[PDB]
């Protein structure tokens, strides 16, 4: 049972890849933890296909970023690789943040962060995704 519904990806990670499918809870259930440098640090999730979005609250935990930045993957509607980002400001808190946004139709949603956070890589307990 280590599989989300679709798949997940990270940038960093302590183990050779496998934290990632830890999301499958996608709540305080899961305990994503990113291996330390390697910035910027970034993440994207795999939900299934087209959905309709509106808001999406995640968390940053301890890692405590200057700036984030969320957005999805879409350019021929079947085949998404790229995307505009939906946020980005002087916003950190690394407490859960919730960004909401217009009702835009995403298959999987890709997070980066320009700027680092903390010691730790990267953080993601309580990120929420789906439309």
């Amino acid at each position: 049972n280590l599989a989300l519904n679709k798949a997940t990806a990270t940038s960093s990670i302590e183990t050779a890849g496998h934290e990632g499918d830890k999301a499958v809870d996608g709540n305080a259930a899961t305990r994503w933890a990113s291996a330390y440098g390697a910035s910027p640090q970034w993440i994207y999730i795999n939900l299934g296909s087209t959905q309709s979005i509106s808001r999406v609250k995640l968390n940053w935990e301890d890692a405590y970023a200057t700036a984030y930045s969320i957005q999805v993957s879409n350019d021929s509607g079947s085949t998404p690789t790229n995307w505009t980002t939906v946020y980005s400001t002087t916003t950190g808190d690394g407490a859960i943040d919730d960004i909401t946004f217009a009702a835009t139709n995403a298959k999987f949603v890709r997070v980066y962060a320009t700027t680092r956070a903390t010691a730790y890589g990267y953080s993601l307990w309580e990120f929420e995704v789906y439309g």
